[PDB]
């Protein structure tokens, strides 16, 4: 359960991150967590971009879509869907030279593989950075560049609504969203799946998941892919 006032602060209090005179005040690496689309009734494609503001989270970038046909053309839409919006989060905040992605790979293993590769592909096609993927190792032994979901998911949840609670996640006045904004504020449409969160939900699982894998803890499963 969520306080009324962090829902409120959450939507009238968001960090300034376009000062100049500001830009070595934030965190220099942008996380990245990607839930991709599950079908009785089909889920959508959860992106969320979120970054370090001393011991506190800012969400920079927010995407949630569904899917009109689901056969290999929809990899290429998912993975260009998130890399869109991490390349307008680079281009407007220079800062961020380091860009670290889990894709939950629990649905379907090769099809996180590669989606993870076209990612790779098209930000590096746009931009010069520094990017890693987390990496688990496979039935085989072989690390591969895809999250696996578990039990920690009880954790991710916990630690967010203690996080959400105090005011350590807040979301940045120039975030980016190509697939919301379509007769909605992207905060508000958050806050919606916020408000529904229990003990469609893509997006929240994103934003949970992408601020629990900024942890120390994390660090050394993200590798060059
Ligand atoms: C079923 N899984 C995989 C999963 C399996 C075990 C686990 F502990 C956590 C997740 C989904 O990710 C479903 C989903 O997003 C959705 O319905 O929107
Ligand atoms: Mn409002
Ligand atoms: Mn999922
Ligand atoms: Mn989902």
């Amino acid at each position: 359960l969520i306080t009324d006032q962090s829902r409120e602060e959450f939507d009238i209090l968001r960090y300034s991150t376009l000062n100049t005179n500001a830009y070595d005040y934030f965190g220099k690496t942008l996380y990245v967590y990607l839930d991709p689309a599950f079908t009785r009734k089909a889920s959508g494609t959860g992106v969320a971009a979120v970054g370090a503001y001393r011991h506190q989270f800012l969400i920079y970038g927010l995407e949630h879509f569904f899917l009109r046909d689901l056969s290999e053309s929809s990899e290429v839409a998912i993975a260009e869907c998130a890399a869109h919006m991490i390349i307008s989060v680079l281009s407007l905040h220079p800062y961020l030279d380091e860009l670290r992605i889990a894709v939950e790979g629990n649905t379907n293993q090769a099809a996180a593989v590669r989606i993870a590769c076209l990612i790779r592909q098209s930000v590096q096609s746009s931009t010069l950075i520094r990017v890693l993927f987390y990496h688990t190792p496979d039935q085989n032994h072989i690390e591969q560049p895809f999250y696996l979901m578990g039990r920690d998911k009880a954790l991710a949840v916990e630690q967010f609504i203690s996080r959400f609670n105090s005011g350590y996640i807040k979301a940045s006045q120039e975030l980016v969203s190509y697939t919301i904004k379509l007769s909605h504020d992207p905060i508000e449409y958050l806050l919606e799946q916020i408000q529904n969160l229990h003990r469609s939900d893509d997006l929240i699982i994103a934003v949970i998941m992408a601020t629990y894998l900024c942890d120390d803890i994390h660090a050394i499963r993200f590798r060059v892919s």
